[PDB]
């Protein structure tokens, strides 16, 4: 039967799902690891023991234990990222959307969800693979991984909690796709991994980690990169935050063993409640438990690796959105409100700047401020608000990605860079937020195709267009079959991704990025 | 007789000089101090002993001993600043242009020539007061002072050479005008001192020095201010350069006395030849012997004085030219030539930046470079050349003046700010130089009125217009009788000075000046 598939792990029974006046097969909730529950918490993922009988894969699996956003209860604009399924420590599953009739050996795309490494669900509505799978005829897989302390508590030196296990979780799913995507009609030799933000940074972390490279062909990174200031910490800091988390729970901190045992006895929610009390600074765009530069998963510093070419050379298609910072200022910078134009004042701008560059000293803050302030109209609340948006996105997303892109393109075999700057006609967030972090996804996953969603004809068109780029690129290592120029260390060309006639530009945010990538770091270091 | 005047110093016989189809009286070469020759060299000016008989004041006096420019022999564009009279250590004279018939009690304007404190002549063609005096009916006086080591060798602690004597020379002339300008028909209660560059900085130094304030009513400063990076040095540095100068002449450096004696035995030219070998850095826009913050002439640091309001509060009219740096890059930065468009390359830009900010460290140089580089077209030779022009002018002229202006306006009784950005239709210097440092003078002195000079009708008009502003302001403390707005700490309005309809703008070069006046200094200090 088209809905029954036999894998090296056991028989899997999917379900026929309708799509744009048609149907396809979906296998949801396929286990790819042993439940990381019990004494396994914090530990590396064990391979999922094979099962006898048919595994029921017709319904979404539980979501991983994560901090739930309640900043705007009932607000679609925010609840849309919230777990839409019971949360559980038993969440290591994957979902596959396979065209009908079942392919033989077609392109495979593996989606890695974001969420700051502390949240995320593959089961999210915006992650419904059925539209991409059907329209582009690809076998779409969406994995899951442990987020928060559950997947990133890093007590280096210890085997009970080495950290990075959330990354290992992504890899084991990648390992499972390599081993079983064939029986689903997918070509395990043409698998593209892609993710947004935390997923995009994850994707790039797989490009760098020696133990992950062989498990995929090419990669797509959306608003995220491995070298993002928030995507990783040192083992020292990771150890620092792990102990501090134990402190928050009145744990025996006399030994890693003592510490881990305590944390393992705590209910999941117990850890999620104090999870935020461990950051070292008052900051925006920073999360407690993220990947650690352990020396294992990451042989050396990410910078040295990018420099020495120590990483998987292949084709990469990546980009950023126009207003990456907006989402983060709305949640933690004073002066920003969801229901107001959020015009910012000097005092609030200075407060934002401070929250945005936590590691910066005074001279550094002065540097940032001077760089984004129009001293001929410094009291402009819209300029102050916008400049603060740019500061957060440039420093946390746009510039770190421009570094990686320029570092990679030197040894890579093909780079394609886009700048998504289109605002959904039906966005529910305030307009001052603009093209919000994570709002290109719906187009990538072709949501603008479902009439019930109220998108404009142009948006459906842009979605289709973007969706073809992703797939076509996944399939051929090139987005093209109007030509989206290749990015070269020389010309640095990139294109705009919106409902308007393609346009090509060069040096995406050089000025601001030369400051973020070269000057500031040199300054902060000198001082 | 209209050409004979009796002063407290002796009888002075002038000469009737023709002007724009008319005539006026001129008394040139009136001594105002005892010749600073002999053991008097380096010493403070002594009052000129009164003379019996009539002093012949119908011809220009000698020029002070200064380094002569031979960078472009015979080139009018440069020789026009060169001494047009025998140089001599006996150069302390002043010239007065008095209208005919002789006034009774009319406005007095005293011109202080520039020349980096190492050169300058009141007898220069562009300093011919006859046009201003005649047209505006003012009694125009132009003094002289000792430049170079002769007027600025600073061996603090010693009375033989305390330094700043060149400033004292200007003051003694001011003292002589206060005491004798009446017998010439000038009102010693309405005397405005004005000068360009070194003279403009001098002017402001008289506004700050307690012992100079009472000797004049208001002041006009053109492309120069007291706080310019090159207008003064510390006594330590002044002592450093004095000894180094002795070293250059194989002098006994065992004691200030030993040192001064040696330097006094040397012929003037002996000192001018090695004068440049004493700068502490490889630099542009820096001169060996300049005013010292001695604690006498300047009670405290110029910054503290400007901050505490410790200075003469009155009306000031000041401004800058568009391309102040151009003249200095043409003479010392690699890549600049008088006969080429001087398109600069990255390597030469970086070399310019280095020469422009000598005291800057690496981080500082990186700061400057990032601030003036268009990283989307960084190889543009015209942008590189222009950006380097701005760096030199902004840092050495425009920004230091914007500091002073903003500091003064807080305690002053009237500030008028202009931005002269008109290029003489008959300029002989290359066009890449633009509105060159010191090229507003000819308009201020109404040269565009003399047909033989080939100026356009508009330029003669602009000259006349500017000349009325200066005089009208000198006379009333206001340039106006189309209204040139007053500059206020709040609005910071200033106007453009060119042949086009007056336009008012605000915050003259804020961006670049916030960097030069606040950020860079904070950085250089932090690092
Ligand atoms: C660094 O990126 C993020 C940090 C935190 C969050 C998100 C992030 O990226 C956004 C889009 C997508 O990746 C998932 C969640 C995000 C939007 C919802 N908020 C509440 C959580
Ligand atoms: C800091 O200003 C200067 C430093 C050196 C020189 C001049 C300066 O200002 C110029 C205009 C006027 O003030 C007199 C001389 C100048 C033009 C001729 N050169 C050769 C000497």
């Amino acid at each position: 039967s088209e809905l029954l598939v036999n894998t090296k792990s056991g028989k899997v029974m999917g379900t026929r799902v309708p799509v744009l006046s048609s149907h396809i097969s979906a296998f949801l909730g396929i286990p790819f690891a042993e439940p990381p529950v019990g004494n396994m918490r914090f530990r590396r993922p064990e391979p999922k023991k094979p099962w006898s009988g048919v595994w029921n894969a017709s319904t979404y699996p539980n979501n991983c234990q994560q901090y739930v956003d309640e900043q705007f209860p009932g607000f679609s604009g925010s609840e849309m990222w919230n777990p839409n399924r019971e949360m559980s420590e038993d969440c290591l599953y994957l979902n596959i959307w396979v065209p009908s009739p079942r392919p033989k050996s077609t392109t495979v795309m593996v989606w890695i969800y974001g969420g700051g490494f502390y949240s995320g669900s593959s089961t999210l509505d915006v992650y419904n693979g059925k539209y991409l799978a059907y329209t582009e005829e690809v076998v779409l897989v969406s994995l899951s991984y442990r987020v928060g302390a559950f997947g990133f508590l890093a007590l280096h030196g210890s085997q009970e909690a080495p950290g990075n296990v959330g990354l290992l979780d992504q890899r084991m799913a990648l390992q499972w796709v390599h081993d079983n995507i064939q029986f689903f009609g997918g070509d395990p030799k043409t698998v593209t991994i892609f993710g947004e933000s935390a997923g995009g940074a994850s994707v790039g972390m797989h490009i760098l980690s020696p133990g992950s490279r062989d498990l995929f062909r090419r990669a797509i990174l959306q608003s995220g990169s491995p070298n993002c200031p928030w995507a990783s910490v040192s083992v020292a800091e990771g150890r620092r935050r792990a102990v501090e988390l134990g402190r928050n729970l009145n744990c025996n901190l006399n030994s890693d063993e003592e510490l881990i045992h305590c944390l393992r006895e705590k209910k999941p929610q117990e850890l999620i409640d104090v999870e935020w009390n461990v950051l070292p600074f008052d900051s925006i765009f920073r999360f407690s438990f993220v990947p650690v530069i352990d020396g294992e998963f990451f042989p050396t510093s990410l910078e040295s690796m990018l420099n020495s070419g120590n990483f998987k050379k292949t084709q990469i298609l990546l980009g950023v959105n126009k207003d990456e910072g907006s989402f983060f200022l709305l949640y933690g910078a004073p002066g920003f409100s969801k229901d107001s134009e959020s015009k910012i004042s000097r005092e609030d701008f200075m407060s934002g700047v401070k929250l945005s560059v936590p590691h910066a000293n005074d001279l550094g803050l002065d540097a940032v401020t001077l760089q984004y302030t129009d001293w001929m109209d410094d009291n402009n609340g819209i300029k102050n608000r916008d400049g603060l948006d740019d500061i957060v996105g440039d420093h946390n997303v746009i510039c770190p990605l421009m570094h990686f892109v320029n570092k990679y393109t030197k040894f890579g075999n093909g780079t394609y860079l886009y700048f998504f700057n289109h605002r959904a006609s039906n966005l529910v967030w305030p307009e001052w937020m603009g093209v919000i972090h994570g709002y290109e996804i719906e187009f990538v996953f072709g949501l603008p195709l479902v009439k019930e969603l109220n998108y404009t004809a142009e948006e459906e068109a842009l979605s289709r267009r973007i969706m073809h780029y992703w797939a076509t690129f996944a399939k051929t290592g090139n987005p093209n079959e109007s030509k989206w120029p290749l990015f070269t260390t020389k010309e640095q060309k990139f294109i705009d991704l919106n409902t308007e006639p393609m346009k090509v530009h060069q040096r995406l945010r050089v000025q601001m990025c030369v400051f973020w990538n070269q000057f500031l770091p040199k300054l902060l270091n000198a001082t």
